[PDB]
């Protein structure tokens, strides 16, 4: 009996100090520290998820390679208190639609959601720019779990309603 149904390959990707690390740790090991990381200490995580009746191993990326390391799908990444990061978002897209695969399917994830008082993009401005791009929008926070395990399940999502 095979292991599984489906591989898909995920990168993460966004400007630094997003929280793309963060964002994988906690979806993969259920950890997060305030700590500086400089690596994750392994290329890739590794995690099985099931969806409707199939089981998917998601094969994971915090860093670019090939660039786009032939992804499947690929989670944008901007910190919700940081606007120079949400604008550049803009060009990240821009990239990948020149870039990665021609079909890959795209995530818009505004992290750090937890830290209320420093917000500076709004979860309508965040909305609105996924719309204006056709791709699906979660807000998030690594720190206290909100909505990580959801965002790599909706990105996992789209990608099985593309391959069948
Ligand atoms: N408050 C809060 N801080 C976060 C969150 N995610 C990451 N951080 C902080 O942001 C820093 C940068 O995160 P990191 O994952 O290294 O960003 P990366 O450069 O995109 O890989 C971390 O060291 C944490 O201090 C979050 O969800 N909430
Ligand atoms: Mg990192
Ligand atoms: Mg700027
Ligand atoms: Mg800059």
């Amino acid at each position: 009996n095979p292991e599984y149904d489906y591989l898909f390959k995920l990168l993460l990707i966004g400007d630094s100090g997003v929280g793309k690390s963060c964002l994988l740790l906690r979806f993969a090991d259920d950890t997060y520290t305030d700590s500086y990381i400089s690596t994750i200490g392994v290329d890739f995580k590794i995690r099985t998820i099931s969806l409707e009746n199939k089981t998917v191993k998601l094969q994971i990326w915090d860093t670019a390679g090939s660039y786009y390391r032939g992804a499947h799908g690929i989670i944008i990444v901007y910190d919700v208190t940081d606007r120079d990061s949400f604008d550049n978002v803009k060009q990240w897209i821009q990239e990948i639609d020149r870039y990665a695969m021609e079909n890959v399917n795209k995530l818009l994830v505004g992290n750090k959601c937890d830290l209320v008082s420093k917000r500076v993009v709004t979860s309508d401005e965040g909305r609105e720019l996924a719309d204006s791009h056709g791709i699906k929008f979660i807000e998030t926070s690594a720190k206290n779990a909100y909505n990580v395990e959801q965002a790599f399940h909706t990105m996992a999502g789209e990608i099985k309603k593309r391959v069948q």
